Order: structure tokens, then C-alpha cells, then sequence
């Protein structure tokens, strides 16, 4: 027909051994296209026995799943294609209690996705002023090379590099415990041919080191004519973890007229990724 479970992949935060906490949605996807004629079965076993599992057909042999852990402890996720375990099934998942006082937060394109052979980066900035020890590790189809530089500013930049497509688990640890939402599931894509995230320049008043005022429409342009075709993502937030609104007008030629309005003369951070990869100079730290 013929059944071939080795062509199946099971990825998602709901399958990671550590990091998931109670009252969180534990999500994961299963890829089955190309695995021949078969049958997918997903079971989640917790300390309370059977766990409810919501399934959603994502098209093209991809199926999304969500279970909702309520009590800490060990959960087992069994994923089978024609009676044979898929990938690393069964998955042992240790669900923790509600996270305590967060001393640090993390955001950036490298926590959500990236491109093969390209740098996947994010930033980890301090909450308050109680200093500790930050830990980083990345698990996936290949061993990523991690680099992070303490900046004293309280926000230190983190980068990891790989050369294999797939989903990676990025762990940010504060005093040897996964911070909230850690591990972060990054979807690393294979590089399009014409796509050059390098050379995607973003100039403008809204991105300069100085010169941005509060309640002013701080604009900037993202010229990307020789960068292939790939989605543009603009994300802005202040010194706290609070996002502020961005507006991205596709001007139709390959350039973009981007706008965001700050609402505090406090330092904002504007991240511009092209095809899931930080363009040069991003993260833009703007003294608004």
C-alpha cells in the first residue's frame, strides 16, 4: 500500500520532556504525508489516567493536537502510524506547577522559527533587578551552536546556528528552571533559492538610535528587492514585555512602509525578520 511510519514526524511543545506547566495548552503536530496507507492514533496518559485530546486536521497529512494538563506529574504521549510508534514515541512529558516569580523574559524570531544555515536569534531581558544565572540549550534534529553575550543592560542577545531543517526546542533557564513558555518551539525552514535575508536593509526615522518621539508615527522602510520573496515580520515592544502596535504597508514593489507609535519615552525594541530570519541590525534598540 504501503505503511511506513518512518516517514512520520511528531513535533510540538506538548512532547518535550520538561517545560510544560499546568493550565497551559500542550500542543503538537504529526506529519503523515508520504508514509503510505496507514492509520494515526494519538493517546495521552497522565496521573489521572486518560487525558482529553483535541484533534484538528491541518491538511496535507498534518494533524494538530492539544491536551490540557491540570495536575503536575508525568504524562505519556503515544503516537502510532499503523500500530508502530512514530519517531521517538512514546513521549514522556513531565508537567510542572505554575511558574513562580519570573526574573527574566525572552522574545525574538529565533524562538519562533528560522532558516537552515542562518542565524536564529532572540533577546533575553531582565525583569526587575535580582540577578541570577541564565542557562541556554537547544535540542532538535541537529546540535545547534549557541552564543550569548552578557550586555549588562539587562538584555543579553542569544544566537544559535544549525544546518538542518526541522523544529528545535530552545530552553531559557533562570536558576536552572525553564522560564514561562520555555521551551520555545522554533520552526527552521529550508532556504529558498532567491531569498537573501542578508542585504535586506531597513532604514528610517523609526529605527534610528535616536530621533524617535513618543506619540509620533515613527516610520521606517524595508527595501527588499534583491532578497527573494519571503514573509516580512515586524514586532515592537517597550522595556516591559508589552507589545505596541505596528502597521506594515506592502508598497507592491518589494519595499514596505512600516509604522509604529510609541506610548512611553522608555526604550523600545523593534525586531524585523525577513523569512523568519533577523535582517541586519535587528534587533533595533530605539531610544524613543
Amino acid at each position: 500500500s504501503m505503511c511506513n511510519p518512518s516517514a512520520c514526524r511528531a513535533v510540538g511543545r506538548g512532547l518535550q520532556p520538561k517545560g510544560v506547566r499546568v493550565k497551559e495548552t500542550a500542543d503538537f503536530k504529526v506529519y503523515t504525508k508520504g508514509a503510505g496507507s496507514g492509520e494515526l492514533k494519538v493517546t495521552v496518559k497522565g496521573p489521572k489516567g486518560e487525558e482529553r485530546v483535541k484533534q484538528k486536521d491541518l491538511g496535507d497529512g498534518v494533524y494538530g493536537f492539544e491536551y490540557y494538563p491540570m495536575v503536575p506529574g508525568t504524562y505519556i504521549v503515544t503516537i502510532t502510524w499503523g500500530g508502530q510508534n512514530i519517531g521517538r514515541s512514546p513521549f514522556e512529558v513531565k508537567v510542572g506547577t505554575e511558574c513562580g516569580n519570573q526574573k527574566v523574559r525572552a522574545w525574538g524570531p529565533g524562538l519562533e522559527g528560522g532558516v537552515v544555515g542562518k542565524s536564529a536569534d532572540f533577546v533575553v531581558e531582565a525583569i526587575g533587578d535580582d540577578v541570577g544565572t541564565l542557562g541556554f540549550s537547544v535540542e532538535g534534529p541537529s546540535q545547534a551552536k549557541i552564543e550569548c553575550d552578557d550586555k549588562g543592560d539587562g538584555s543579553c542577545d542569544v544566537r544559535y546556528w544549525q544546518q538542518e531543517a526541522g523544529e528545535y526546542a530552545v530552553h531559557v533557564l533562570c536558576n536552572s528552571e525553564d522560564i514561562r513558555l520555555s521551551p520555545f518551539m522554533a520552526d527552521i525552514r529550508d532556504a529558498p533559492q532567491d531569498f537573501h535575508p542578508d542585504r535586506v536593509k531597513a532604514r528610517g526615522p523609526g529605527l534610528e538610535k535616536t530621533g524617535v518621539a513618543v506619540n509620533k508615527p515613527a516610520e521606517f522602510t524595508v527595501d527588499a528587492k534583491h532578497g527573494g520573496k519571503a514573509p516580512l515580520r515586524v514586532q515592537v515592544q517597550d522595556n516591559e514585555g508589552c507589545p505596541v502596535e505596528a502597521l506594515v504597508k506592502d508598497n507592491g514593489n518589494g519595499t514596505y512602509s512600516c509604522s509604529y507609535v510609541p506610548r512611553k519615552p522608555v526604550k523600545h525594541t523593534a525586531m524585523v525578520s525577513w523569512g523568519g530570519v533577523s535582517i541586519p541590525n535587528s534587533p533595533f534598540r530605539v531610544n524613543v
